[PDB]
């Protein structure tokens, strides 16, 4: 009984979660994932912020409102050679990464490990943080508060 959680840096205290190394997140749970980390979904104008200071994915994730993927260099495989915050328009699924907001990081690039979920509550998964760096940290907990989700 076990989830990865797979995080990024942090800038201008945007972040992006995968779970289990797949899109997998409904936007229930994307919602009280972030709550986990003491963060929410950002908003647009968060992310650009963050954009500015240097984020860039190559995943879908949901932002308050939006699937957005943030883009500094084109490149083909990612969001179609789109640059700025690039927002999905078209698609039949409802399965994605997020993104996620903390107030208390730093303003700029954080590029340091990742090495708690404060805001987990009580529960039977192990609960495990994997960083870029590969740096892990694990807890039992639970974060899901929908049952649809478990
Ligand atoms: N961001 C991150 C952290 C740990 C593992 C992985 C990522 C990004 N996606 C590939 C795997």
């Amino acid at each position: 009984n076990q989830i990865d959680l797979n995080v990024t840096c942090r800038y201008a205290g945007v972040f992006h979660v995968e779970k289990n190394g797949r899109y997998s997140i409904s936007r229930t749970e994307a919602a009280d994932l972030c709550q986990a980390f003491n963060s929410t979904l950002p908003t647009m104008d968060q992310m650009k912020l963050a954009l500015s200071k240097g984020f860039e994915t190559c995943r879908y994730g949901f932002i308050e409102g939006n699937v957005v993927i943030p883009r500094i260099h084109p490149n083909a495989i990612c969001a179609a050679n789109h640059t700025g915050v690039y927002i999905l328009v078209t698609s039949n699924t409802s399965h994605y990464d997020t993104y996620c907001f903390n107030a208390s990081a730093p303003p700029e690039e954080d590029c340091t490990s990742v090495t708690d979920l404060p805001n987990s509550f009580d529960g039977p998964v192990t609960i495990t943080i994997v960083n870029r760096d590969g740096t892990r940290y694990s807890k039992k907990g639970e974060y899901r508060t929908h049952q649809e989700d478990i």
